[PDB]
């Protein structure tokens, strides 16, 4: 580092607090600016964990923990590192959604880069304003589809901020190499538009060509400063834009859309674990999605990709997938429009056309039900019992977020199906003890199990473009870590507590994969990928800031 | 110092070059950015002296020495400290004059603060731009009367730059507590106006109320940022303005005029010493100046002041002084105009009116002749032979600078009067050996003998305004240091080799005087003035940049 | 740019002098710190050229131009650009060697990075100390074979500084992306060892493994901070080490040796041109080198590379080349040893063994004579007259530097062979007018025609390793720019005045080549190489530093 004195205390990337040794203190000119006591990170964490236990509401705790990050980065990740399983719900879903829902009211210090449509033509001057000079990963949003909460405009910057947090907390990507970005083109949320605390532009969402230049000007400005192979992960964009931007840049830049492909990998991994227990014939497999958007279409494809790879032709596989959106079942010739991506899963209409999802479930008789509408409890007990009746061991995936927008709860799933089902939820749900003593621990089908390890590998391997197979592999690497004993208690995914090692494990297998497919451009090719990855992960342990002083002979 | 790395080297105020000890190098991040050798200031000064010897021209030497000032401040002053008497003619008169004459051609790096009439109304933003926060001394010019060279416009910034050099070199005034300023309101110098290299406004001198308001705004802006008692020394302004500004601000700010008052002190000191060898009766004294501007009136003033303190009434004192300017003898009722300041020295015309200065010397028959017209060799051999005939020991002062503007040379003074005369010149002149073997070492009547010492006192004493009697006392304190032996060799002033110690001794005498007259506001009053002063002179030895590291009990 | 105020003027990479516009002065906090005048780069260079035309000696000039670089970088390259042909001899051979010869005496401000054997184990800390964080090209030396001046220790940093100047002055490589490095491991020059001004370690050259460790620690340190394909150009190392390191790193890093491969490329281009005038049958070709080190071996091998490319087998190619070193002709069975590299040109002794070069010339009767011993005038008139007698059109190359160590002069060559020869020198020589009115313009066989454009292409194409074919192509690309009429005046090389375009042209021909050979890794591959290259060349014109201020809708 190049600065000394107070500036080392103000910069959270360098600030250690009373953890600065007396040498550093005296040496860097901090002596007298800190109390005579010299703490350890151990104690600093203690003070936090003790102060946090006294808090009552999650948003109060979210404001607290996120405030460390703007104070002392290393202690902040040490805090997360100490108990990820418990800080997850606060720093990530569901509390992150409640946070964005009132970002402008709890705003203290700003985080991330902000790019509004009012800066069109100068997106590069802004980019150049970012303090970090070696960014490797960018997570971008326009806040049109923030979780299942809809259009939150600029109030949505809490999403990329919380995702990049997991980048470091789970895969150990360097914090100073990540960059959260929020593109402000207006908002259609009228409540926000009449809110004095709104942080974005007081205008409705611009949907013209002006919008497309902007993302273009952005993509180009970013790569022009940080490199052509900078990882750019699109997050929570509208359905229309997510797909068109993914198809627009996936081959131009190193980009991927978490909501489309990240979600695919995790659901496929969970579905894969489920087959481990059901061992049902690939032929008698039938899946019905609640929703036909980004996630549904992404999961659908990756699933067909696993089927193809397992025999079933692309066609015979797609015929195993049905989708039910806000207008009903996707069937050929329906009044409601079907897009390019849906075509493949739109079939000739069944005998009777379902009016309700419970109808679809009874007409189709699916073996798997995956909710991805973000519309609420659409998996009524009638739907669940329906499934429980149709399937000895039905697979129910309630993946919408946050919790309030989930299709159903761990509670209802297990209870209504009498502990026969295979439950998975996008948001956290506690274990479920049944009258008859049995206890089920539900897994969390969240992309957070994929995107950190998959971003690690892509960065470390200097990959140029992310192919969809990479996510097929990352799904296998994930489900390859589920133990028969973890499987034993209802978990379709490895314990969240072990997410850091799982991530790392995924990143390794994925790099191995990239190199093996001539997709990794880092030279030379490490002989031992495992060692290559672990040797490169960022640690939260304070680093010495003392000058290199040595004697001359 | 609060910086580290390359910046310490870029800043000449902190730069040591190869003198940065190895520890400083490693601790301040300079290791690798400097050659493996660790020199001593002593070696550094050798390199310089070794190099300067190879140089043929003074301007080439000036460009070189002034260049250390913009590279290594400590080394630069060390260099001057090494041999002030030989470096003076270069860094100062006469070489400075020649440097100013083409400042625009030899420009490398800018020095000082520049304020042009075009910045009117914003002078304070400019002042706030100065990097140094605790200025205590300012030397300012508008370049209208640069030495005897006339209006040189912004090319005259070399003057304030050199006066402040001799502030530190002679009196040990901190270099970062000094600020040379240039007020560019245009120039009347046709040549510079048609010169592509000129550094100021291409416009005739602004002599409207716009100018007076600029000076005012400057005086205010400066004191507003640094203090009401900040020392402002006016240098080389036009006759009219010099007086106008001095009367206007001498009681408002802590300011003085060097050309008027600094000159007066030195011509008095010299005149005092001369009287020691002559011991002529006060009644018989009769002085005649060649010139009647700033210096002549400033000296005529202090002379009269002495005479009054030694009997004579101010009225009869004045009557012993005569003046002869570009239009001839100042006499009551002459056609050319006399002003407020010259009226006391404009007398009823003599029996015959002198056409030339030689005529004056013969009609008037003065004991002392003080040249200060800045017009060249006006003290013709005849003027000289005339004086030696009129007086046994004539007193001849050729004070105009630079050397080419001087009224005569030592060589002419001594040889033409047969070593009888008592000479002093404004510019440097070497010893003169007469054919009869006698060797006379002329003294230099230059205000550099006065301003550095007076400035240090006024600063250290937190004095608010500088009265004329303070320059009277600085004259006594200067003459009181001339030894009989030095007097014996024709020196009317202490060797210039001892200018540093002469200056500090004058500093102490003036401080003693200030506190004695209730004009010093520094509390508490230092019991021992002498030590108080020497205790606070800036030294040229490299200081340590290492931090204050020490173990804890 | 992230800094305002004085720091912008101190940093030469940003400083514009009086070239800062009034808007920038006011906006960046420089108003008042610069004279009221606003100059253009055009007048700034005018002042320089005018000031320089007054200087008498080249070292005094070299000191003046190199100081501009430490004051205002863009103006420095502007003056260079203005007349490269005239400033070449000063900023480069022969004045650069003269400067090096007494680097410690003319030392003003440090340039480049220094790494001594005493920093072994902390080389990374030294590199981390370098202000620029995006270096792409490095020119490193140990001052062991500085030109034909031998061991100059650290006084040799002048060389890597000057080479990196031609990088920018000729191929428009960004100055801030270049890093000159000097490795001080001691020196054997006793004259330096007892020199009080010497800037390195007062110890004899360390030649143990500790030396190999250091070079290795540097190689890693460098790539660690700036990337695995950072260009590292070894310059003027000892014969043994030059080859040792080339063989050792050429495949691990992106490195090359200027003295070895550079010279090869430039001599082959000159030879090639000469073959255009001679048309001699490949069969009848016979080459004899004066010297058998870095340069000779490097040229020898590239010559062979070309003959084999045109029929001749490697074996019969080598048979055409003879070398005469300080011990005499390299023949099989001689007492003076022969290394691995010379083995190929160490033939069975001729009839009569030559004791002098003149003998070798008359024994062997070569068609081409290439002096590269740096031992002085060894191409005696007798040696020349002999060549003119043996060959109607003899090819004489006096490639040693500086001019004093050159084998012979242009005048000697042309005059003694009566304008029949084909001359090329490694140092500048004026045209030669023969008594019969004929005027010859000798070419300059200096690698300066090669290393810039080649470095540009390698940098631009992100090449990982530099093959020897690259230099073959660079030779063709260079000789392909010589014009009939240019040849017509005896030029075996394009005029030096066009050195910039030539470089760029060679740069493009090489990247086209790199790409065509799958040796460039910059993604994606530009369709039009020409535009791609001119697109990215650093320009000497001042860039605006004004922030991007724009109105919001
Ligand atoms: N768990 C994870 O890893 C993860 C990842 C990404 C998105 N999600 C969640 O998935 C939900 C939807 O996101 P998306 O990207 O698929 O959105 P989208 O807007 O692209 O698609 C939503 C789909 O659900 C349909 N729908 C809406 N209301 C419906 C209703 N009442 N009945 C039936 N269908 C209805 C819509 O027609 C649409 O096809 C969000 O709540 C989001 O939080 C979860
Ligand atoms: N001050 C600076 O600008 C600076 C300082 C140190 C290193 N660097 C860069 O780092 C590279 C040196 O290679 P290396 O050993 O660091 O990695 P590497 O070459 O093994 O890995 C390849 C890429 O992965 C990135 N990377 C490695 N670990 C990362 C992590 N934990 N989180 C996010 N990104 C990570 C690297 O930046 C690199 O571009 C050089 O290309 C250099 O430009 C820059
Ligand atoms: N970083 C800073 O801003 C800084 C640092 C050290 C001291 N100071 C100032 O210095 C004063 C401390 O008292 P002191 O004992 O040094 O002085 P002092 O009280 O004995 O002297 C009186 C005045 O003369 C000035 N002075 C002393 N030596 C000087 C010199 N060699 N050249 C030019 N001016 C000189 C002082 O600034 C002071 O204003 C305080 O007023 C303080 O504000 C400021
Ligand atoms: N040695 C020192 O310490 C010192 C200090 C200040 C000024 N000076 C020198 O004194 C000279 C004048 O400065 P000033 O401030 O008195 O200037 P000024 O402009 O105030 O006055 C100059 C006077 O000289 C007169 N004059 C000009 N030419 C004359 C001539 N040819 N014959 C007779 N009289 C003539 C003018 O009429 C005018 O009255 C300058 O050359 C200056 O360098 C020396
Ligand atoms: N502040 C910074 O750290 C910063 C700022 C701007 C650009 N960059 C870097 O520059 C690259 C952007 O692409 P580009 O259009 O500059 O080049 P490019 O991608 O077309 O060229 C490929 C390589 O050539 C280098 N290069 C280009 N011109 C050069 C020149 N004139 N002299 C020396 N090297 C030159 C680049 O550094 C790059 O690594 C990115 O890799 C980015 O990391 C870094
Ligand atoms: N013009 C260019 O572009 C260019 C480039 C690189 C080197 N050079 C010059 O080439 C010269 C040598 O460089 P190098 O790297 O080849 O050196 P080197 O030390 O590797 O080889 C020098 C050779 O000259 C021989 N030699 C020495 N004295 C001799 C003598 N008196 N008679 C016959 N042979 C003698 C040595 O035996 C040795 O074989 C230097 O003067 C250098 O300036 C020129
Ligand atoms: O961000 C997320 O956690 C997920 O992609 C979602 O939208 O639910
Ligand atoms: O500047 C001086 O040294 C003096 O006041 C003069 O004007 O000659
Ligand atoms: O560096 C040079 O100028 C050249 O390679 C030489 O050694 O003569
Ligand atoms: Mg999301
Ligand atoms: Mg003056
Ligand atoms: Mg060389």
């Amino acid at each position: 580092i190049k600065e000394k004195g107070k500036p080392l205390m103000l910069n959270p990337r360098t600030n250690k607090g009373m953890a600065f040794t007396l040498q550093e203190r005296q040496m860097l000119g901090l002596q007298g600016l800190l109390p005579p006591k010299i703490e350890t990170q151990d104690i600093q964490a203690l003070r936090f964990h003790r102060n946090l236990k006294k808090m009552t509401s999650p948003l109060e705790k979210y404001i607290y923990i996120m405030g460390i990050q703007e104070r002392n980065e290393k202690l902040f990740y040490r805090i997360l590192q100490d108990d990820i399983e418990s800080l997850m719900p606060i720093v990530y879903t569901p509390t992150v959604g409640l946070a964005c829902s009132q970002y402008g009211h709890i705003f203290r210090r700003p985080k991330g880069l902000f790019i509004s449509i009012s800066d069109r033509g100068h997106v590069r001057s802004i980019v150049d304003n970012w303090p970090e000079n070696h960014v490797k990963a960018v997570v971008v949003t326009d806040g049109e589809r923030i979780l299942g909460l809809g259009d939150l405009g600029v109030y949505g910057m809490g999403i990329p901020v919380g995702k990049l947090c997991l980048y470091t907390a789970c895969a150990g990507i360097r914090p100073d190499r990540c960059l959260p970005v929020c593109i402000d083109v207006g908002t259609d949320n009228i409540a926000l538009l009449k809110d004095p605390f709104y942080m974005g532009l007081y205008q409705k969402r611009d949907r013209t060509q002006q919008y497309d230049d902007l993302i273009d000007e952005f993509m180009k400005a970013i790569t022009d400063r940080y490199g052509r192979n900078t990882l750019i992960q699109f997050e929570d964009f509208g359905n229309h834009n997510a797909f068109r931007f993914l198809r627009k840049y996936r081959e131009k830049y190193c980009t991927f859309n978490d909501d489309i492909q990240g979600t695919a990998a995790v659901a496929l991994a969970g579905l894969l674990a489920a087959q481990k227990v059901i061992s049902k014939p690939i032929s008698e497999h039938k899946i019905l999605f609640l929703g036909a958007g980004e996630a549904a279409l992404g999961i659908a494809n990756l699933i067909v990709m696993s089927m193809v790879e397992n025999g079933l032709s692309e066609q015979e596989a797609q015929k195993k997938i049905w989708m039910f959106d806000k207008y009903g079942l996707l069937v050929k010739g329906r009044k409601a429009k079907i897009d390019s991506y849906q075509e493949p899963f739109t079939h000739s209409a069944p005998e009777s056309i379902p009016d309700t999802f419970e109808d679809a479930v009874n007409i189709l008789k699916p073996s798997t039900i995956i909710g991805v509408a973000g519309a609420g409890r659409l998996f009524t007990p009638d739907v669940i019992r329906a499934m429980a009746s149709i399937n000895e061991r039905p697979v129910i995936f309630a993946l919408s977020n946050p919790t309030a927008q989930a299709e159903c709860t761990a509670e209802e799933a297990y209870t209504l199906t009498e502990g026969r089902c295979l439950f998975a939820s996008g948001s956290p749900f506690g274990p479920v003890k049944l009258t008859d003593g049995r206890v089920f621990t539900p897994g969390q089908g969240n992309n957070v199990y994929i995107f950190p390890g998959v971003a690690l590998a892509v960065i470390l391997c200097n990959t140029r473009h992310i192919s969809d197979s990479v996510f097929l592999e990352a799904a296998k690497a994930l489900t390859s870590q589920l133990t028969d004993e973890e499987l034993a208690q209802g978990r379709l995914y490895p314990p969240l507590a072990n997410i850091q090692e799982v991530s790392i494990n995924i990143a390794i297998k994925v790099t191995e994969y990239l190199y093996a497919n001539k997709m990794a451009f880092r030279y030379p090719e490490p002989e031992d990928k495992a060692k290559y990855v672990k040797e490169r992960t960022w640690r939260s342990e304070y680093d010495s800031l003392l000058p290199d002083v040595y004697e001359w002979p």
